[PDB]
């Protein structure tokens, strides 16, 4: 096992919990693995994996982003930034697409989902683009429950690793889809101390955080280092406590140690 994992494994000792890690670096096609076929609650990294969905949709619904979308009342669960500024009116699926990737917004996912035709909907897009083990069970919030052992709405490292790459960098969307995935995952503003706080500060990141029960703290990122080949990072991170709280700072250290493994 090489460097990088002995850090990883002392960095994952230190914290008390279970770590892992997926690079995919586009230079060499080389990879870097950390309990990388292990199964972890995605949380809402998984609002990645439905955006990619509709935007997929709309490649041949030329109008479907803009397509408006009731927000009703009811529609609310429990943490809506945006689309509680909406309640009683619409918002596109376009809104609701960056809402959901930018702000975390799980009304905004389940709006997704809808549209989808539930979670098997979002599955089975994954299943579409050559992921496997990807898999959506629940909507918000109840897919956040984290319980150690429960497969629910779980992917491993190494998987969305692969699959954030065809979205972002491959062509698994159309490419006018793709940067608009992109766009949306740059102009992200909820996961500063994740993993763009471990990265050097000149290299562009395009990520999703995703927090809930068990101190489940995960990120998923796309990275533009200056002079070098993009790189695809994944950080998952879980805790044997149901009441554990948030460590971001173990995904910074973790982005940190993959970096200085360059």
């Amino acid at each position: 096992t090489s460097a990088v994992q002995q850090k990883l494994a002392a960095l994952e000792k230190s914290s008390g919990g279970r770590l892992g890690v997926a690079l995919i670096d586009t230079a060499d096609n080389t990879q870097v693995l950390y309990r990388g076929d292990e199964r972890f609650p995605m949380c809402s990294t998984s609002k990645v994996m439905a955006a990619a969905a509709v935007l997929k949709q709309s490649e041949t619904q030329k109008q479907l982003l803009n397509q408006p979308v009731e927000i009703k009342p009811a529609d609310l669960v429990n943490y809506n930034p945006i689309a509680e500024k909406h309640v009683n009116g619409t918002m596109t699926l376009a809104e609701l697409s960056a809402a959901a990737l930018q702000y975390s917004d799980n009304t905004a996912m389940n709006k997704l989902i809808a549209q989808l035709g539930g979670p098997g909907g979002v599955t089975a897009f994954a299943r579409a683009i050559g992921d496997e083990t990807f898999r959506l069970d629940r909507t918000e919030p109840t897919l956040n429950t984290a319980i150690p052992g429960d497969p629910r709405d779980t992917t491993t490292p190494r998987a969305m690793a692969q699959t954030l790459r065809q979205l972002t960098l491959g062509h698994a969307l159309g490419e006018t889809q793709r940067a608009q995935l992109v766009t949306w995952l740059k102009g992200n503003t909820t996961g500063a101390a994740s993993i763009r706080a471990g990265l050097p500060t000149s290299w562009t990141v395009g990520n999703k955080t995703g927090s809930g029960d068990y101190g489940t703290t995960n990120d998923i990122a796309v990275i533009w280092p200056q002079g070098r080949a993009p790189l695809v990072l994944v950080t998952y991170f879980t805790q044997p406590q149901q009441n554990a709280e948030s460590r971001r700072d173990v995904l910074a250290s973790a982005a940190r140690i993959i970096a200085e493994g360059l």
